[PDB]
């Protein structure tokens, strides 16, 4: 087939970059992050929508692998958000242990240059987001540490509201949109060079944060509202402050954002959405958002990571020009990231204030006292 | 003066790396972290032994950056511990910004090869530790994380006993020595290259694990027992089983550890130690661990991290070699890391198995068979 042809000369030429895969957790589920002899397993698992074997096959370019950890469920929500940032590292940890020990198929990114020599390198560019502001446990040191580790980006929420923001299927709403806490994070993570997710927020909270980011931001894995209604899709009104953000739309392959009736959802509906969003604000704005392993069984003719080129050839048998093919691949959030980054140089450039977390007086008045009239004894030696 | 003058010209030579300071969590108790705008301040403190002007005035070469936090005080020892590591987290994130804020005079540096070009640059090379095993919830993932941000030594216990082993200044024991947990943990940590710290253990746990490491070991701040009776200097016994190990006592300015009688405590007695320590096991073993910020005053003529200079010049006037100076300069605790890289990249290149945490099964068996069931579907579709 010429159009197969096609398809595989342009994954060999610009690397195709998913915005969300749960493999981690998968891993988590399957092994309790024990990957010790385990390799042919991981090659081939005997669960889940991904692989080493079926990774390659698919012929991906680069990846955001997820760090998710489940909302907590402990009634003191204190000890639960501290629990969920101990299960962060724990996931953090099991990806960046899969991307050591198969360096061949894998290869850690964390920059739009670092997925290039990956991807020029035929290996699979491994980035890492976290999915909920849960997960830092109320600290926005706990973040930049995250950033540290190699995260690149940050779902504001899961299914659960946290301190920050409102999820989208969780209501009554919390906060409105983001809190006030939430509009100064914002601020935060454009300045330490943070890709912002909005994919899991509320309507509302899309609206705030995409009139507030100084940077680009992305939806990791998030539909078209107007092509089927539902919490988790992306509204006309925030696809149009999208564009006047310059982000990008990562269309999802979950069955029950696709189609009213899940088990109709296909491949076709997936290009649907892309060519929806790619009409309306421009097929520079619209990316690839599987969420892979966030769902048991995906739609027809996309059904693992092995089927990339089929959606490679689908959107080029519809009349989508190579070059906007390439954008949707992965050329855009690229960008986006390039934009995260200089957004962050420039803001750190002009020596912007960063966000602190609030702490406890550790000293007492008397303390103080007493290290300051040592330091003045100090002074008076001579 | 000539001495003044000999010594000076070492600190050029070579780096003096000191094996504890506790300025991050000084920065924590007196600007909570918040050092926005407070460089005027960083340079010249109105508390405590450290600030960047007396660091260069001192004319150290390199520091390893205590990320302390207090022994978990909440009776309900999960959340405790929970909370240390969110702490930790805290504390890491502010020694990497000071040095982030402050590049003409502070160099992030996690190796020997990192130390040296930081030294040549002429900046403070600034590396990591971790005061007690708390710090890490009983997350081995954490652990590796921490290495990961720049960790570079763990002292297994501070002032309370853990999962791991016993603290010197807590009785009752509690694992008499190193746990079950204890004794695998030393195996991960030489598998990971993170370089064990003893001081603050008890001369139990000592002895375990100077027989058990595979790479060699630092006290980070102990003085010498024999001089002085402490349960926190360095027995004969495991000074002897240091000098097998092949690591480094690196001598304490903590007058308690000094003297019987704490406020008569002496530039002297610091060098009384470094010479009690290399006379009878080689200065090649030997180095220096101030503490300077874990107290509030220090010994006569080493009151703050300005005094460097007199301690070179005061080891050189009791017949010391330069090659021997040199060597607890800092030469010492540079072959430590870099044997530390060595075992390391050995045990990795074997293929040795990492310790994983013991995790809780998040998906019961009828989501298992939901699983694999799905799975077969996918394989037989040909
Ligand atoms: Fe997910
Ligand atoms: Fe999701
Ligand atoms: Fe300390
Ligand atoms: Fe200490």
């Amino acid at each position: 087939s010429p159009i197969e042809e096609q398809a595989t000369r342009l994954l060999k030429e610009v690397p195709l970059i998913d915005g969300h895969n749960d493999f981690p957790y998968m891993i988590r589920g399957w092994f309790r992050n024990d990957i010790n002899g385990q390799d042919a397993h991981l090659y081939d698992m005997p669960i889940g929508q991904t692989d080493l074997q079926r990774l390659q096959k698919g012929l991906l370019g680069g990846q955001f692998w997820s760090a998710f950890v489940p909302c907590p469920k402990n009634p003191d929500k204190e000890v639960g958000s501290l629990e969920a940032l101990r299960q962060t590292l724990q996931q953090l940890d099991v990806i960046h242990r899969l991307i050591e020990r198969h360096p061949t198929i894998l290869q850690f990114a964390d920059s739009a240059a670092s997925i290039w020599s990956s991807f020029r390198a035929g290996r699979v560019a491994s980035l890492i987001g976290i999915e909920g502001l849960h997960q830092i446990a109320d600290s926005v040191s706990a973040l930049r540490m995250l950033h540290r580790l190699g995260v690149r980006y940050v779902t504001l929420t899961h299914n659960c509201h946290n301190a920050f923001a409102d999820a989208a299927t969780v209501s009554p709403e919390l906060h409105g949109g983001l809190s006030r806490k939430g509009e100064r994070l914002i601020r935060e993570l454009n300045r330490m060079g943070m890709m912002i997710d909005l994919s899991h927020t509320s309507h509302e909270a899309q609206t705030q944060a995409l009139r507030l980011s100084r940077a680009p931001v992305i939806y990791s894995h998030s539909s078209i509202y107007s092509l089927r209604a539902h919490a988790r899709n992306v509204t006309d009104e925030n696809l149009h402050l999208l564009h006047r953000n310059r982000g990008v739309v990562m269309i999802c392959f979950l069955r029950e954002l696709l189609a009213s009736e899940a088990d109709q959802a296909t491949l076709a509906h997936v290009i649907d959405h892309i060519i929806y969003a790619g009409t309306r604000i421009g097929y520079e704005h619209v990316g690839i958002g599987s969420a892979f392993d966030g769902m048991l069984r995906g739609p027809d003719g996309l059904h693992d990571v092995s089927c990339y080129p089929a959606l490679v050839a689908g959107l080029l048998e519809r009349g989508v020009s190579e070059e906007d093919v390439k954008r949707v691949m992965g050329l855009n959030v690229i960008r986006v990231l390039e934009e995260v980054e200089r957004v962050a140089a420039e803001l750190q450039g002009a020596g912007e204030e960063c966000l602190c977390d609030e702490l406890d007086e550790v000293w007492n008045e008397d303390i103080k006292e007493q290290l300051t009239r040592e330091r003045e004894r100090v002074r008076k030696l001579g």
